[PDB]
């Protein structure tokens, strides 16, 4: 609910289906602690990662396993993964969508942050 | 149903709301004929542009009125509009989403084409 | 010199070489008048389109022939071209670089505008 | 020379000047070892990070300090940095250009890889 990830494929013109996504939260010692993870659905979307209670302010990293995605399609990739690192700030009610558009040698990412 | 447009704002991190979108189909004389149009909703989406019966194969242009969008936000823009020109090809059942991510001096667009 | 175009290939991670580019300028009767054209070099760059004298104020359209590029690589892409439409030199001469990043179902474009 | 970084600003339509960039290389114990760092110039480019001798095969992370860039412009952005993680030189030396296009809530990155 508070955090959704959506992944699209710029080569095939499709959702990026069955992509592994890991979310980490930065710990006090500056290490990355696993927070949530899953695989994108047939729509390219990954829902249900966290809850309002669990998602507190902090620094988060979303790692999208793009290399494995491209390899499963038989397409030669450049990156190991796509990484999105951001701060969650409580500024009234907010829902976050982290969206990524994947190509073999490029990616784009945006945040769509809305007030429900 | 067969054609949806979605527009996002990379500066504000939001859907691009109330953006005018025009769709044209290329005529035999190479001119662009108005085909459908509307304004994006609060989700950034524009549904209901056309019907399965009306949307035939051909060359289409989607013009997204980005300059007016940025001006309404008080942000100085570069482009007059964003233009997406593509061929619709009947290759089994297909639904098209034309998505765009807007910045003042840049835009990105992709097509998400799925079989319902 | 005042107008340069650069095109990159997001599948191969390379310059997009031998891409045709056509520049138009909106005429007083609202038609698109041919202005300049050329092909990208081995670096993906297209220099020498115009001159300071010829590049007057106006609304310009840069059409990048992405479909012909993909077809030459044996790929059937989604878009016919990538189009960049902008007002130029409205506050005196500027140098414009129009850059594009290509995938079969997506493109991104940015402008870099500098004052000499 | 073998590794160059270029950063552009999609709000202003300009090179992103004075952007800090830190490159790491994955060590045999799976930690990220510092490798090279620098700042983009007035053209948005960062040359001279490394040498052919030092740039061995490995997994590299290029961290572009986008938050510090935006904060210096008086903007509160979404991301902490932009991260580009890739295996380099796996089939012999290549020249890599890592390019990034920045907005407050989005970034795009591409790689241009050439064989000398
Ligand atoms: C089809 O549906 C969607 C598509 C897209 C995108 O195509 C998109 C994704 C990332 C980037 C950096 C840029 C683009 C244009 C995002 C969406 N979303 O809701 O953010 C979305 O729903
Ligand atoms: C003006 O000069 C350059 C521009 C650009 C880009 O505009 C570009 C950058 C990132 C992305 C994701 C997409 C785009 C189109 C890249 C360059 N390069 O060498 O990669 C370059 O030289």
């Amino acid at each position: 609910c508070p955090l959704m990830v959506k992944v699209l494929d710029a080569v095939r013109g499709s959702p990026a289906i069955n992509v592994a996504v890991h979310v980490f939260r930065k710990a006090a010692d500056d290490t990355w602690e696993p927070f949530a993870s899953g695989k994108t659905s047939e729509s390219g979307e990954l829902h249900g990662l966290t809850t309002e209670e669990e998602f507190v302010e902090g620094i988060y990293k979303v790692e999208i396993d793009t290399k494995s995605y491209w390899k499963a399609l038989g397409i030669s990739p450049f990156h190991e993964h796509a990484e999105v690192v951001f701060t969650a700030n409580d500024s009234g009610p907010r829902r976050y969508t982290i969206a990524a558009l994947l190509s073999p040698y490029s990616y784009s990412t945006t945040a769509v942050v809305t007030n429900p």
